[PDB]
């Protein structure tokens, strides 16, 4: 996240780290036994790491869960990023508290000018590189069609949406792939894709949830 806030330890209780031996992507648990993430941070051997704020010091908050199934949505196009979403599903269930808790998926697609929060570990720079170890957050808007649109031509389909700032210098990063754009208490987003970060007329861009909940429902009621 490129000029956000702290956000306080486990002040964004949903919100997942992804751990192959390092963070390398964000998620959202959505209940006691699975997280939504981006298909582009799929890989085997996930552990799910709740209740972080520091994630390279042990702060007594963690759950530390194994990934048991990944499943990239079936229409995902690596190409594209078009269907960039995700479910993973934990070996054994979370223990839900006011600090490690589930985020509703939306009934409704949040409208342009709704308010969010982005938040992750990613980095904080827009040119060079420097990566927090605490949880950093970001209040964006979500932009029309039509400016998202304009700022990557050909690029944005019906699954997307841009959040964020035309000016530049705030934006998520490298690092933040996957993580939640949460907007009336509801998971609106995931990051997914931009042109680099928080240049001017490149917004990041989100996998549009909305789009995606009768595949979820679906999907972990068999799973
Ligand atoms: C440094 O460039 C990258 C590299 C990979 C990335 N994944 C997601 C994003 C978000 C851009 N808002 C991003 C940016
Ligand atoms: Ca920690």
């Amino acid at each position: 996240i490129v000029g956000g806030y702290t956000c306080g330890a486990n002040t964004v209780p949903y919100q997942v780290s992804l751990n192959s031996g390092y963070h390398f992507c964000g998620g959202s648990l959505i209940n006691s036994q699975w997280v939504v993430s981006a298909a582009h941070c799929y890989k085997s051997g996930i552990q799910v790491r709740l209740g972080e704020d520091n994630i390279n010091v042990v702060e007594g908050n963690e759950q530390f869960i194994s990934a048991s199934k990944s499943i990239v949505h079936p229409s995902y196009n690596s190409n594209t990023l078009n269907n960039d979403i995700m479910l993973i599903k934990l070996k054994s269930a979370a223990s839900l508290n006011s600090r490690v808790a589930s985020i509703s998926l939306p009934t409704s697609c949040a409208s342009a000018g709704t308010q969010c929060l982005i938040s992750g570990w990613g980095n904080t720079k827009s040119s060079g590189t420097s990566y927090p170890d605490v949880l950093k957050c970001l209040k964006a808007p979500i932009l029309s069609d039509s400016s998202c649109k304009s700022a990557y031509p050909g690029q944005i389909t019906s699954n997307m949406f841009c959040a964020g700032y035309l000016e530049g210098g705030k934006d998520s990063c490298q690092g933040d792939s996957g993580g939640p754009v949460v907007c009336s208490g509801k998971l609106q987003g995931i990051v997914s894709w931009g042109s680099g970060c928080a240049q001017k007329n490149k917004p990041g861009v989100y996998t549009k949830v909305c789009n995606y909940v009768s595949w979820i429902k679906q999907t972990i009621a068999s799973n």
